[PDB]
C-alpha cells in the first residue's frame, strides 16, 4: 500500500541509493513468508495494478543521466529472487498497448546499450505487441511498425540493433505478425514515396535482404495476399518499387536475389533481362494490374514510367490492343451511323428492318457488356475519382434507350421518338470517348469532365438561387390579362437574358414599371456581367491547371484501355506472353544518352 | 488595457511569440510550474500531451481565442488559428454543439424563405394565408431585433473597413424590415405593399449564399 | 486577376469565417448549457494527442 508507490517513484528519477535500500527493504518484506504465493506476491509488489507496467518500463520510459546501473541492479534483484523469467518479458495487461514489453521501449528510446543488456539477459524477441493501438484502422491513430523488435529497430533507423538482432540465434526473420506482415512489409508501410534526401528505408531493406540472403522474405503474402512488391505497388511508394523492380547485385552468392540481369553494355546502349514473376497479368493480382487500377494514390504516372512496366505496356499495345481499339471505334461508328440514318428517315418497309435489327443486336450486346461492367463496380472509390466510371453509365443509358425505343415502336405507342432521338444525341456525344487514342485529344476529352464536375456544377448551384429569386420577384408583380405571365415563362425569359438573347424592353403589363426595370437591370448586372465572367475566370483557371497535366492523364487512360482489352480476351489467344524461361525474364534494351554522358564527363 | 503578455501577443498579431508561449515545455524540476504543455506519453510519431487553458478559451470575457478570431488589424490570423490548443479547440467546439446549430439555423431560414415565396407568389391579385403570413411576421420580428442588437454592438468601425461579415448583418436587417413594412402596409389600405414584398423576397433568396 | 488572386487564398478565408461562426454561436448560448467546458483540473489542461509523421521521420533519419 505504501512500499509499492514508493518503489515506483524511486525507480523513476534515478536515486540509486534510495532504490537499492527500498529493494533490500522489499526483500525483508518478502522474507516474512505469508505462505500464499511466491511469484504473484512479487509481481504484485513490482508491477502496477492499473496499467500493468513493471518497474523496468518505468525505468526506461523516464530516461536520465543515471539510467543504466538502475536497470543493472534491478535485473540483479530480479536475478536474486528467481523471478526474471516472468519479469523481463512481462507485457501490458490493458488492451491499449497490449504486448509492449520492455525490449520495445528499450529499442524505441534510442537506448542501444540497454537493449543489448536486456537481450543478453534473456529477453524474448518473438514478442508481439498485438494491442489495438499498435494495429489501428488508419495511419493517423497509432504507430504501426509490425509489432516485432526487429521491425521496430528497422523502422526507427537503428541499424546497430538490427545487426545485433539478426546475428542472434533465436530471432526468426520471417516471423509474420498479426496482419500477416513480415519485416519487409513493415519497411514498405513505413517508407515515403517522394524522393526525400536521406531515405533510410531503402538502405535498411537492402541490408536486411542481403543479410538474410534468401528468397523467402520476398515472397510471403500477408492476410490480403500481397507480397512486398505488390504491397509497395498498392500503397503507391515509387522509390521502393523502383528499387525492387531493378535490383542488380553483382557478386556471386547474391545473384538469385537479383531481378534485372544486364546482358551487355556498350557506351549508352544496354540490353538487360528483367524478371516478370509478379509483374504481368499472368496471375490474378499483380503489379501492373495494381498500379494501373488504383484510385487511392496520386503518383500512378510516376510508377507507370519505369521498366518493365513501360515496355510491357508498349508491347501489349502494339501487339494486340491497337487493332482491338480501332476495331471497336469502327464498330461504334457504324452503329451510330445506322442509328442516325434510321432516326432521320422515320416513317412520319423492307429497307428499315435491315437497319433496325443491327441496331437492336449491337444495343443488346452493349447493354449486357455494360451490365457486367457495372456489376463489377463494387469498390465505390472508382465513382469518387474521374477515371472512367462515367462512360459505363452513358453507354448503358444509350443502349437501354435504343432497346426501349424499339420495343415501344413495335407496339402501338408513339412515344418512341423521344427515346430514339435522346438515344441518337447521346450516341453522337459519346464518340468523344474514342478521342483517347490520340495525344492532342485526350487533353480535350478530359477537360469537359473536369470543367463540368468542378466549375459548372458549382456556378449552376449558385446561379439557380438568383434565377429563382428574380423569377418569382418578377412574375408576381405582372398583372394577369406581358411576356412574364407565369413563373415558368419568367424563368425562361431570365435564362434568355443571361445568355445575351431576349428583350429588355420596358413595357410589360405591370403596375410598377420602375421597380420592374430596376429588378431587371439588377439581374443583368448580377449574372450577365458579374457571375458569368467570374465563372469564365474559374474555367480558365481549371483549363490552365489541367493542360499542364494532360500527358499523365492520357498515359493512364491508355494503360487502363490496354488492361481492359487484355481482360476481354479468352484463355486461348493469350499465347502472347512475354519470353521463355531463363522466371519469365523479358529482354529489353535501351539507350541512356543523358546518364552515359554525365557519367563519362566526370 | 487589461491584457496579459499572452493576450497582448495575440492582439498585436505576433505568431512566433504566441507559438512559443502556448507550447512551452521545460523539462527540469524547479521550472515546471512555468510550463504550459505537459507531454504525457510519446511513442514514435504518436504523442499525447496536456495543454493549459487559463487564458485561451471563452471562459473569461477577453481571451486568446476571442482575440485572435475577432481581429481585423492583422493579416496572419490563419497563421495563429492553426496551432494548438486553438485548432483542436475549434474542432471540438464545432463538432460538439455548433454544427447542429448552424444546420438548424439554415433549415429555419430555408423554411422562412419558402413560406415568403409561396405567400408572395399567390398574392390575392383568406384563412390559408393568415397561417403563412404570421410565421413570416414572427420570424421577421425575431430576425430584425437580432440584427438590431448585432449592429448596436457594431462600435469599433474597423469591422466595416474589412470584408469580415459586416455586410450580412445589414442585408438580413434590411430584408426583415422590408417584410414587416410590407405586412403593415398590407393590413392597411395601401397598395404599395407589393414593391416591399417582392424586394423582400428577392433579397431573401439572394441571402442564402451566406449559408 | 482578382479571382485568380483570391482562389489561391480561399482556404484561409473559409477557416476564418468558420471560426467566427463558431464563436458567434457560442456567445448565443445562455450561461446554462455551457456545461461543455473542456477538461477538469490538473488550470483546465485540455488533453490532445497527435501524430507528426513528417517531423518524426526527419528527426529519426538523421
Ligand atoms: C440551368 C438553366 C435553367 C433554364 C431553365 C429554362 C426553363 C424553360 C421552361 O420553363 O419551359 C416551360 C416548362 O419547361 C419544363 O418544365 C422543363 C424544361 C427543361 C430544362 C432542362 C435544363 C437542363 C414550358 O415552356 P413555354 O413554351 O415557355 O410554356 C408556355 C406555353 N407555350
Ligand atoms: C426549382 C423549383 C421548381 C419547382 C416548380 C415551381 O416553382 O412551381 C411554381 C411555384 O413557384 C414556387 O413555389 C417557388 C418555390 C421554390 C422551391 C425551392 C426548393 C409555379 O409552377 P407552374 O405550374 O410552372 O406555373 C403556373 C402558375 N400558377
Amino acid at each position: 500500500r505504501r512500499l509499492k508507490k514508493r518503489i515506483f517513484a524511486a525507480v523513476s528519477e534515478g536515486c540509486v541509493e534510495e532504490l537499492v535500500e527500498l529493494l533490500v527493504e522489499l526483500q525483508e518484506l518478502c522474507r516474512r513468508r505469508h505462505d500464499e504465493d511466491v511469484p504473484d506476491f512479487l509481481m504484485h509488489k513490482l508491477t502496477a495494478s492499473d496499467t500493468g507496467a513493471t518497474c523496468l518500463m518505468k525505468a526506461l520510459l523516464n530516461i536520465n543521466p543515471n539510467t543504466k546501473e538502475i536497470v543493472r541492479i534491478l535485473l540483479a534483484f530480479a536475478e536474486e529472487n528467481d523471478i526474471l523469467g516472468r519479469f523481463i518479458n512481462a507485457e501490458y495487461t490493458e488492451e491499449a498497448y497490449e504486448g509492449q514489453t520492455a525490449l520495445n521501449i528499450a529499442i524505441e528510446r534510442r537506448q542501444g546499450d540497454i537493449a543489448a543488456l536486456l537481450i543478453a539477459a534473456g529477453a524474448d524477441v518473438n514478442a508481439h505487441a498485438k494491442g489495438a493501438f499498435f494495429n489501428p484502422k488508419y495511419q493517423h491513430e497509432g504507430f504501426y511498425f509490425g509489432e516485432t523488435p526487429l521491425a521496430l529497430a528497422a523502422c526507427t533507423n537503428q541499424p546497430e540493433i538490427v545487426q545485433l538482432l539478426m546475428e542472434h540465434e533465436q530471432t526468426d526473420i520471417t516471423s509474420r505478425d498479426s496482419r500477416g506482415n513480415n519485416i519487409l512489409h513493415a519497411l514498405v508501410t513505413v517508407a515515403e514515396d517522394f524522393k526525400t534526401q536521406n531515405d533510410f528505408v531503402k538502405r535498411m531493406y537492402d541490408m536486411i535482404l542481403l543479410r538474410s540472403g534468401n528468397w523467402e522474405l520476398e515472397t510471403t503474402r500477408n492476410n490480403d495476399g500481397l507480397t512486398p512488391l505488390q504491397l509497395a505497388a498498392k500503397m503507391g511508394k515509387a522509390e521502393i518499387l523502383k528499387y525492387i523492380l531493378s535490383r542488380e547485385i553483382k557478386e556471386k552468392r547474391l545473384r538469385s536475389l537479383s531481378r534485372k540481369f544486364t546482358d551487355w553494355a556498350y557506351g549508352p546502349v544496354s540490353s538487360s533481362l528483367y524478371d516478370l514473376t509478379n509483374v504481368d497479368t499472368t496471375t490474378d493480382n499483380s503489379v501492373l494490374e495494381i498500379t494501373v487500377y488504383n484510385t487511392n494514390i496520386d503518383n500512378r504516372h510516376e510508377m507507370l514510367t519505369l521498366e518493365p512496366l513501360h515496355t510491357l505496356l508498349h508491347m501489349k499495345w502494339k501487339k494486340f490492343a491497337k487493332h482491338m481499339f480501332f476495331l471497336s471505334f469502327c464498330f461504334y461508328f457504324f452503329y451510330n451511323i445506322t442509328l442516325t440514318l434510321v432516326s432521320y428517315y422515320r416513317p412520319r418497309g423492307w429497307l428499315q428492318l435491315l437497319g433496325r435489327m443491327f441496331v437492336l443486336i449491337w444495343a443488346m450486346c452493349i447493354s449486357v457488356k455494360e451490365g457486367i461492367a457495372i456489376f463489377l463496380l463494387r469498390p465505390s472509390d472508382l465513382q469518387s475519382i474521374l477515371s472512367d466510371a462515367w462512360f459505363h453509365f452513358v453507354f448503358f443509358i444509350q443502349a437501354v434507350l435504343v432497346i426501349l425505343s424499339v420495343f415501344l415502336y413495335l407496339f402501338a405507342y408513339k412515344e418512341y421518338l423521344a427515346c430514339l432521338v435522346l438515344a441518337m444525341a447521346l450516341g453522337w456525344a459519346n464518340m468523344l470517348y474514342y478521342t483517347r487514342g490520340f495525344q492532342s485529344m485526350g487533353m480535350y476529352s478530359v477537360m469537359i469532365q473536369k470543367v463540368i464536375l468542378h466549375d459548372v456544377l458549382k456556378f449552376l448551384f449558385v446561379y439557380i438561387v438568383f434565377l429563382l429569386g428574380f423569377g418569382v420577384a418578377l412574375a408576381s408583380l405582372i398583372e394577369k390579362c406581358s411576356s412574364y405571365g407565369s413563373f415558368s415563362d419568367a424563368v425562361l425569359e431570365l435564362f434568355k437574358l443571361t445568355i445575351g438573347l431576349g428583350d429588355l424592353n420596358i413595357q410589360q403589363n405591370s403596375k410598377y414599371p420602375i421597380l420592374f426595370l430596376f429588378l431587371l437591370i439588377t439581374y443583368v448586372i448580377l449574372t450577365f456581367v458579374l457571375l458569368l465572367n467570374m465563372l469564365i475566370a474559374l474555367m480558365g483557371e481549371t483549363v490552365e491547371n489541367v493542360s499542364k497535366e494532360s500527358e499523365r492523364i492520357w498515359r493512364l487512360q491508355r494503360a487502363r484501355t490496354i488492361l481492359e482489352f487484355e481482360k476481354m480476351l479468352p484463355e486461348w489467344l493469350r499465347s502472347r506472353f512475354r519470353m521463355g524461361e531463363l522466371r519469365l525474364c523479358l529482354r529489353i534494351n535501351e539507350v541512356k544518352w543523358t546518364e552515359w554522358k554525365t557519367h563519362v564527363s566526370f
